[PDB]
This record gives structure tokens, sequence and C-alpha cells, in this order.
């Protein structure tokens, strides 16, 4: 949940295998992601967060989760092609198999001295699913179905971790309704920044940071649009400021001549994130 | 569930997608199985009974089982060769997915009547593997490994029915060491005869009913050469009898000169046949 972030496939994109290389504890790894049908874009990360939402909220196993509420966390208007939409992340997070092999070996036991450690995991274990609609056989005849109702069987080991220390799993209901780029941009401030409670960073870096082939001009007007959009009023363009749910920014612009790059600081309470169920 | 079989790829069959039509309790249905690799085959069986019996035998979750243990319980002399085999049909159990689709809609729930339910199921939510050698980046520009330890995280509905319920689904560890016609009779005595005491069938008769695609020759010359070869030596060529682990057989000659087929008397005793672990 913490690396399967960095192993995902660039948005819009339908592909069966993607190998990435990672470093975990100075340790150097290769995830490989791989599905039958197409793995989990990182616009579907928010949906997964949703089923955790829609997981710890049912329990207090099977979960069972309608379609309504999932389109509801996620803040989307109800229609065929918005179903069809969250049905087709839920089936990509529900094919995908992640699998992390290390490179340096360790020390297992007397009978093996040198072990190379390789983890191969999956989100659902099981699905069982109820439709309105009856199933279509499609092109080569592999069936389609549309899913009113969802029955998770989460992997158990996660699933232990789901009921307890909820909190990297636990989004703000609010955030799940957000842009792409505020949801990375959040999730970005949720884990890699409990060193410091005050940073200081560019948009340039931001991109590398979180969407590096998304181009500077698409990046900065998307997600400046964005965080200006849920700034407070009381500055320009140049100059403004975002909660963020805890993550108070300050962004401001440097210019050259005309040409424009901003510059950001927040400054993390901590108070809030927690107030943010 | 016990309608995998139906839902396994043919012997020497290295793909990743089939789609079976089962009727089930009345119910017309589809069983599709997917993998981003191989899927199961018939052949592979065997492999993942012995996982059962091993996973049963070790809590006497998370299961560790041995390389060292699998090849010995199924009878297999450990080599380089050995070991790639049974690695191969592991993983192919790994990343196969089964689906079964209900085409005729019927109550589900007061909000979905004449709903249409699908069930995705997975034998092995999870897999951790510990690997001697280094990862291997093939030809193909994946990773592969050569794992010795397997920590494995069954489905958790599969594992429940697995630890408490160790009948329906066990079978004596001398036979998943036999030959593979051995295995398919002793299955087939298994499943159908569920409690008849005794029966009388011809050789011809299991001939279509256990191996459709074997030539006469090859299934008179290998499975009469196994259950001949286990058993007492007190009758000869024309007449013998085999336990098979609590089904007693008695095979005769049938049709003298040129022309034969083999008369198959069982009796079933379910002392012996069950208790046999």
């Amino acid at each position: 949940a913490g690396i399967i972030d960095q192993a995902l496939a660039p948005p819009r994109t339908r592909k069966s295998y993607q190998k990435s290389m990672v470093s975990i504890s100075g340790t150097r790894a290769v995830i490989e992601t791989r599905s039958s049908k197409n793995i989990m874009t990182v616009d579907d990360l928010m949906t997964l967060f949703a089923l955790f939402t829609l997981t710890v909220q049912y329990h207090d196993n099977k979960t069972p989760l309608y379609i309504t509420d999932i389109l509801s966390l996620r803040g989307k208007k109800d229609s065929g092609p918005a179903r069809d939409s969250i049905r087709d992340s839920i089936d990509r997070i529900e094919f995908t198999d992640f699998q992390l092999h290390e490179l340096t070996g360790r020390w297992l036991s007397e009978n093996m001295p040198e072990g190379f450690k390789s983890d191969r995991f999956r989100f659902l274990a099981r699905t069982i699913t109820a439709s309105e609609e009856a199933p279509v056989e499609g092109s080569d005849g592999e069936i389609r179905i549309k899913p009113n109702l969802y029955i998770l069987v989460w992997e158990p080991s996660f699933f232990e971790e789901l009921l307890t220390r909820d909190y990297f799993f636990l989004f703000p209901p609010e955030i799940l309704k957000q842009h792409t780029l505020v949801f990375q941009l959040y999730s970005y401030f949720r884990s890699r920044m409990s060193r410091r409670h005050t940073d200081v960073m560019m948009l340039s870096e931001l991109n590398q940071k979180l969407a590096r082939n998304i181009e500077w001009r698409r990046f900065s007007m998307d997600l400046i649009r964005e965080l200006r959009r849920l700034s407070e009023g009381k500055g320009s363009e140049d100059l403004f400021v975002v909660n963020l749910w805890g993550y108070h920014l300050t962004v401001k612009s440097i210019e050259e001549k005309g040409k424009v790059v901003d510059y950001q600081v927040d400054i993390k309470c901590d108070v809030e994130e927690v107030l943010r169920y």
C-alpha cells in the first residue's frame, strides 16, 4: 500500500506488465505488476482508498459494498458511464498482481545462509458480485459484468491491517472527491513529510516527484487551478494559501520577465490531520 | 470448489484464458480461467493436492513449505529439472484466477430480484518465497526466481474449509506419488460411487470416463502395469487384486485371443478408505 503507489500504470494506459525499480530501507528491489487484463493505473488509487474507507466504516471477513456508496464517496454523479468507470477501476484493482523481488541476499536460517525474498501480493483475495443486467459475451467470448453489489475478501494479513492502524489507509472523505493532482499531492504530503513541520519546495520539482511525464504547462495550470479553487480569497494568482486538510500551503509565483514558476511552503498541523476522518 | 476439474487446461497446454459451460444445481453457468502467465493444467492437480496435504500436515494463517517436502510427497527425485517442474506447477497454480458467472437471473436481494451472481476465486491469496539463487532477468525482460521456501497464504474461506474439514479433499499421501492414471482412478472412485458397496466395471468404460484422448494400448499397458505392480503376486497376469487405499479391486482378463479388455469388480470400505491418512 505504501510502495504500490510507485508501481502503477500511467493514467488511461492499458497494459498487462510493468517492471519498476524501487529502493526500500536502502535495499534495492524490483517490483513487477502484471494482470490477465489491464493493470492498475494511478487514477485507480483514489478508488482503492475509497474501498479502504468503506471497509472500515462497515466493520463497527467479507465486506459488502454497494456501487452507489462508492459513487457517493468518490463524489461522482450516478449514471451509466460513472458506474462503468468505477466498475473498470475495481476490475483493474481486482486482477492486478504485485511482486517485490529483493536483490540483496539475507540470512534466513542455518539451512539457508543466503536467501533472496520475493513477495507476491494481491489486494482482493476473493470477489463476489451481484448485477442487475445480464453478462455480455464480448469479443473472444470473454465475459463482462456490470455489478451493483460487491462482496470483498481482502488479503488476510492486509485485512488485519485494515482494522488496525487505520491512518495511512484512511484519507479524508473529501480528498477522495478531488482532482487527481490534488489527491497525489495530499498523498505525497501524508507519507513523505513526517520528518518536518515546515518545508520548501517548487512546482518544477513537483512534476518530477509526482507526475513526471505530464508537461510543465499542463501540470502547473491544472494543479494551480485546483489549489486556487480550494484556496482562500485573500490573495491574487501570484500569492495564495490553501488549507488542504491540515497541510497549510503558501504558493508564491516566481517570475523571470513574464514567464512564471511557483513556490510553495507548507506548515504541517498534525492535529487537523487526525481530525480529518 | 469441486468444479475446478472442468476449469483446468488440457495437458501440455500453455495458455492464459479458458471458458467452459457448466450446469450446477439446475443453473447454467460459465467458468473462466485466467492468468497473466499460464493457467493450471490437469497435470498440476496432484501438485495442488500435495500442497493441501502439507498445509494440513504443518498445522499439527501462513504455511511454510519446503520444495524438498513437495518433491518427496510427489515422489520426484531431487534434481534441477525436477525443481524447475515443481516450481512451474506451483507458479501456474499461484497465478490462476477462476470465475463462475451465473447466466440465469435469480433472487439475490429484495432490491435485486433476478440478479446475476459471479464469483472470482483464487487458491493462493498471497505467496512469500525464499530463493537461494539470485533473481535472474530472463530473455523476455521479466524476473525469474528459483524459490526454495513457500510461505503460503490461502484464500480465507478455502483455508477455513481446509483446516477444520480435512475429509472432502484429502488423499492418502502415498497416492500423490503414483502414476497419473492411478491418481485419476482413485479420484474417480472418490467423486463417483459415493457410498455404493460394490460395482462392476470395464477398462473401456474407465478409459472413456478417465482418459478419452489416451490410446487403448497405452491405457492397458500403463494402467495394468501400475495396478498390477501395486498388488501382491498371489494372482497371475490374468487375475489379481489391488487394495488401492480402500477401493479393493479385482481385475481379470476377457475375450481370449488377440482381443482383450478387463473386468473390474469394486468393493468400497469407508473405514480404510477414509481412515488412511
